[PDB]
């Protein structure tokens, strides 16, 4: 009996903080895995951020074809890039093995979308050089069907040009300089192109016109690069509320549910 | 006689017990190409019909006279008249418009109809208003939205724009930067879902037309969806199975 992952010890990477919003059952065909954002640093953003959205999806999913989980990762300033990402990768890898997830749809908001973007860029390193975390990334690419990137951060460089004030958090996640971020679109797009084609991954980009913390600049800089490399993607722009309303928004739930098909 | 070519309307999937949505297609052809016809969408529509296991969709494809014999906005007005008559004759309650090339231009022009007040609208414009009242979704495939941008990018396309705009492209009334405020009114007043589609393999149009439209949409905070892919050359886009899937999955 119980009240759903097999807790491990020690649990350095916070696998035990994984939430289940909708468990696997007889008719389950697709998995949704959520990654919360919060600027690498905000302890108020948790895997429970997506509770409302997941529950709206669970309602619409009248045949129970969807299972849904949300992962945790350690925060800056103590854990810095790419170690927060590697926690999420580690935790997702364990979850897939434990539940036998054959495929997955990744949903991320803010820095969670950043992590998914970083995973999509993993082919930047050849198999001869890949670290254990990078090999796990390759492993996830092999099973990802779609990603949904909600009001994401893709270019640290462009983020600091637009928002010098955001140094207050980026200096914590990138303590040796943001130039240490390896996944600038203009540098890694050729590898993301290879990954989406090789693994047949569908990319969905979502942004809110009302997002007070990020303008459309990040989105448009990504789109411009995606276009230049002729990567297929889908974009959805709407009034989906404030930055932290987007991952609770019923129109976002609908968008995700309707596009898992 | 059948001046506007209503009798050339094709039915791809007639109404059924179960029909809830209508799809109406408008072929393109740069205003003038007689090789584009309502059959352009036969393949796509038959694929959607097959996807539509429960017969919730009906589908029709319309015709309109070509330039140089007729010029803007009279080609549009044929399409409008023909759709209006079809809607009346079949009792179509809602509609999903799908346009390719200038067929998408037409749909865009319909979306900008509130540029004229009710007191000033012509009969064709009043018909456009009546379409706005029942349109649920539009799917704009590799369209032309700005004549000004089109000749900036391709001065050589004067060879067909001079046929449809014989007194000059300045007579085009629907430049996005000019009419976006009215499109904004329409989309909100009526709850219309806009989908923009372009092919990376389109040899006739780069992404400029699409990007110029997006920039303007974003400036007015108009909701829309975009789908970019390799969907073939310009006149193959409307036959691509990925387009068929995109449309069907988005009528929900
Ligand atoms: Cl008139």
């Amino acid at each position: 009996h119980h009240m759903t992952v097999r807790a491990i010890s020690p649990d350095i990477t916070l696998f035990n903080k994984t939430l289940t919003f909708q468990e696997i059952s007889q008719n389950t065909r697709e998995a949704v895995i959520y990654i919360h954002g919060g600027a690498w640093n905000d302890p108020e953003n948790t895997p429970n951020d997506f509770n409302q959205l997941a529950n709206t999806i669970k309602s619409m999913d009248t045949e129970s074809t969807v299972c849904q989980y949300s992962i945790e990762y350690r925060l800056s300033p103590e854990i810095t890039n790419p170690r927060n990402l590697y926690d999420a990768v580690s935790n997702i890898t364990r979850l897939v093995k434990e539940k036998g997830l054959t495929n997955i749809n990744m949903v991320g908001h803010s820095v969670g979308a950043t992590f998914i973007w970083q995973i999509l860029a993993a082919l930047k390193d050849p198999q001869e050089k890949m670290s254990e975390a990078q090999l796990q990334m390759l492993g996830l690419l092999q099973i990802v069907k779609r990603v949904f990137l909600l009001d994401g951060i893709y270019s640290l460089k462009e983020l600091l040009i637009e928002y010098p004030e955001y140094d207050c958090f980026t200096r914590l996640a990138f303590p040796d300089g943001i130039q240490m971020y390896e996944e600038e679109p203009s540098r890694v797009m050729p590898y993301v192109k290879k990954a989406l084609s090789r693994f047949s991954i569908d990319m969905h980009l979502v942004h809110s016109y009302s997002d007070e913390l990020l303008t459309l600049r990040q989105t448009n800089c990504l789109i411009s690069c995606l276009q230049d490399y002729q990567l297929s993607f889908k974009l959805y722009l709407d009034d989906l509320g404030l930055h932290n309303d987007v991952y609770k928004n019923g129109k976002v739930a609908k968008y995700i549910f309707d596009n898992i098909c």
